[PDB]
């Protein structure tokens, strides 16, 4: 579990969105596993605006923050899970690292701020849904 709080927005994994998130929906994309909803109070997270390929992510199944190298956002085939059938997930970055289903929502951060959240993984890998291209998160 986990979320990004930026301005008047809440960024969560789409498969973990609550009834409040859907009722207060701003934007969602099933192929990216992302959902953004409106908030009453302001958040303090800063979204990175960069092309960094090194950062640190939080792994709840280990209670640890790991330094990782990751690929640039891409269209990647992701196997069937409890939440989605086997499909191509877009804007996805991969790193070699530990991850379990309940690790989704763990933040990946670089020196510039939040890069994304844990969205896919298994077999020694971890995948993160990029949020650095969502420029509108920084305004209105
Ligand atoms: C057979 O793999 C099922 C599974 O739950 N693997 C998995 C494992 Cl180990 C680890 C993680 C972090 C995610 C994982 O899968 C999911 C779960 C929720 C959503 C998505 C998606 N966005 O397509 C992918
Ligand atoms: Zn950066």
């Amino acid at each position: 579990s986990g979320a990004i709080y930026v301005g008047n927005y809440r960024v969560v994994n789409r498969h973990l969105a609550t009834h409040n998130d859907w009722a207060n929906l701003v934007w969602e994309d099933s192929s990216r596993d992302l959902l953004v909803s409106s908030t009453t109070a302001q958040g303090c997270d800063t979204i990175a605006r960069c092309d960094c390929q090194t950062g640190v992510y939080y792994c709840s199944s280990r209670r640890k923050h790991y330094p990782v190298s990751f690929s640039k956002p891409s269209l990647i085939f992701v196997e069937a899970s409890e939440y989605y059938p086997a499909r191509y997930q877009s804007h996805l970055m991969l790193a070699v690292g530990h991850s379990e289903p309940g690790d989704c929502g763990g933040i990946l951060r670089c020196q510039h701020g939040v890069v994304g959240i844990v969205s896919t993984g298994g077999n020694g890998l971890v995948g993160f849904a990029d949020v650095r291209d969502l420029l509108w998160l920084d305004e209105e």
